[PDB]
């Protein structure tokens, strides 16, 4: 039960410009995804001030980062507001984003890639380190869906019958490039968070697998 | 798409006798589940000697233990052979087990609960620490299914559309009793494994969540 959608043309250009013209300061992808997780968490918390029951699907407010080294995947999960199917479709690629063209012109003129979050398109920085991404999301107002893109001209949206149930929120599942596997490392992850994601109102958890011996 | 099955009557008696008459040496449940995981791993590995492609669904052979403290759940996962739907139904409760009545008589006479694995029913030791269990399993020869029981007279078997895809093998998902939450602790888990599960041919991984600060 799987639909395909074409990306708005500037978004496709944006993604190409990120994958192919940007060389450094890649670690900023993690600040941007932590900022997005934090924005989603702010929104469910604010929503719950006048509708406490919204929190019941998942009472704990957190960000959690799960390196999956054998799969070469990094997951960034939040228990924020989540996105409905129509929200994944409208906001993750089909509709013109304010910022998209403006950001690409600032980049052309010499702007540091890190300014991407200030243009409201910092989601697409994930393509600095990942050649495939799934956004698995569960809004209180919809079923769990999977949005997926390999940075081509199109993305798919699919009713989620394959992943763990999230009570509420989003998993960013990044299929890292072979040159960017340092973001599977516990120490590298902690460093980038401590240096660049210093003021976050929510706990940030790191899931570590160790061998018992 | 969810079927209910009655437990064979001695199995129901066994489970009651475990929950209600046994007081100590509870930690043996972990040795038994590690032994079962190890038996499942031996079987896929042996199967693959003459059918290498069996391993392709999940090339890594491991046991992994994931404490889920906010859910009061402990999961024990293996990438062994897994069980088909008909295997969950036949082997986990509907058919008479050799050992069941014999074990219950040995227990009555004073046998230590730890002898349960020697009677071939050591699976049911999980009821020392858990009041609910899901066995989520994926055999190469079937779809993923969920078997579930709260130790009543019946269990359910359900096509799995809610949990993460396992490539191949089994997750024991234990809903721990409130008095047995020590088995959520990293140090307690390591101790019981080091003391009682010393000779295991497969890596045993422990998944730990820490806050980054
Ligand atoms: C306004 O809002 C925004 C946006 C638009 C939209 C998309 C939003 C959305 O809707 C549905 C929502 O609200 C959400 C909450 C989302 C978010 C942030 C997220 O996530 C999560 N984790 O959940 C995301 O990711 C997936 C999506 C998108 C993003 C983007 C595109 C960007 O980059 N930015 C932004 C953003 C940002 C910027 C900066 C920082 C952060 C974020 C924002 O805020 C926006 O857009
Ligand atoms: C013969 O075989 C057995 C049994 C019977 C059956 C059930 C088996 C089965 O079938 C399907 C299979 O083969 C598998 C491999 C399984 C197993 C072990 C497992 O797991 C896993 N992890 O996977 C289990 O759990 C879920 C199941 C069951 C168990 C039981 C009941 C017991 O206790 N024991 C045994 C057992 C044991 C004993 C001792 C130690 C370990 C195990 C065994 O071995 C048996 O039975
Ligand atoms: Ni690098
Ligand atoms: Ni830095
Ligand atoms: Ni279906
Ligand atoms: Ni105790
Ligand atoms: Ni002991």
């Amino acid at each position: 039960a799987s639909e395909t959608f074409e990306f708005q043309a500037e978004i496709t250009q944006l993604m190409s410009l990120i994958i192919n013209t940007v060389y450094s300061n890649k670690e900023i992808f993690l600040r941007e995804l932590i900022s997005n997780a934090s924005d989603a968490l702010d929104k469910i918390r604010y929503k719950s001030l006048s509708d406490p029951k919204q929190l019941e699907t998942e009472p704990d407010l957190f960000i959690r980062i799960t390196p999956k080294p054998e799969q070469k995947v990094l997951e960034i999960r939040d228990s924020g507001i989540g996105m409905t199917k129509a929200e994944l479709i409208n906001n993750l690629g089909t509709i013109a984003k304010s910022g998209t063209k403006a950001f690409m012109e600032a980049l052309s003129a010499g702007a540091d890639v890190s300014m991407i979050g200030q243009f409201g398109v910092g989601f697409y920085s994930l393509f600095l380190v990942a050649d495939r991404v799934q956004v698995i999301s569960k809004s209180n107002d919809d079923e769990q869906y999977i949005w997926e893109s390999n940075a081509g001209g199109s993305f798919t949206v699919t009713l989620d019958e394959v992943n763990e149930r999230i009570g509420r929120g989003t998993i960013l599942r990044l299929f890292l490039k072979d040159d960017q596997l340092e973001y599977l490392e516990e120490k590298r992850i902690k460093e980038v968070i401590k240096r660049h994601s210093e003021f976050v109102a929510y706990p940030i958890q790191l899931v570590v697998t160790k061998e018992v011996e």
